[PDB]
């Protein structure tokens, strides 16, 4: 659609990463939207939102997701120092992100109870280059494509059970998908 990488568009943040397999577009679209369309993809990961994020926002979603595979719809961000990748999965396709993962407790927001992971990547790519980090998350039992996400609910949180953010980096809604098919159609707010 676009080229790999980030920037701004209408006013939001965006960031668009693929491995280079092919088989994946991602588009901008006027105020807070974006698509992707994918068939047969490799890893990869698209979204709008905010640069840095903030732990007290309400994110506003609305529009269609239609995974055939694995992918994710979520409130995705990074943290600094300490280094922290996170997810609020509102929905996904045929693999659940926390399947063996460490359950670190629940919190109810927005309409749902969601259930909340500690996972660790070893030795990864990262916003810093390659490290290893945790990855917290929060995965949503009632799975939807639009709705509000106060943050601050699943950062204090996840801040309760003893997973820290540090400095926040971006925040978007982002789609990520890997090896699959889909289409998705979001706007931001």
């Amino acid at each position: 659609t676009i080229q790999p990488g980030t920037g701004y568009n209408n006013g939001y943040f965006y960031s668009y990463w693929n491995d280079g397999h092919g088989g994946v577009t991602y588009t901008n679209g006027p105020g807070g939207q974006f698509s992707v369309n994918w068939s047969n993809s490799g890893d990869f990961v698209g979204g709008k939102g905010w640069q840095p994020g903030t732990k007290n926002k309400v994110i506003n979603f609305s529009g269609s997701y239609n995974p055939n595979g694995n992918s994710y719809l979520s409130v995705y961000g990074w943290s600094r120092n300490p280094l922290i990748e996170y997810y609020i999965v509102e929905n996904f396709g045929t693999y659940n992100p926390s399947t063996g993962a460490t359950k670190l407790g629940e919190v109810t927001s927005d309409g749902s109870v969601y259930d909340i992971y500690r996972t660790q990547r070893v030795n990864q790519p990262s916003i810093i280059g390659t490290a290893t980090f945790y990855q917290y998350w929060s995965v949503r039992r009632n799975h939807r494509s639009s709705g509000s996400v106060n943050t601050a609910n699943h950062f204090n949180a996840w801040a309760q059970q003893g997973l820290t953010l540090g400095t926040m980096d971006y925040q978007i809604v982002a789609v990520q998908g890997y090896f699959s098919s889909g289409s998705a159609s979001i706007t931001v707010s």
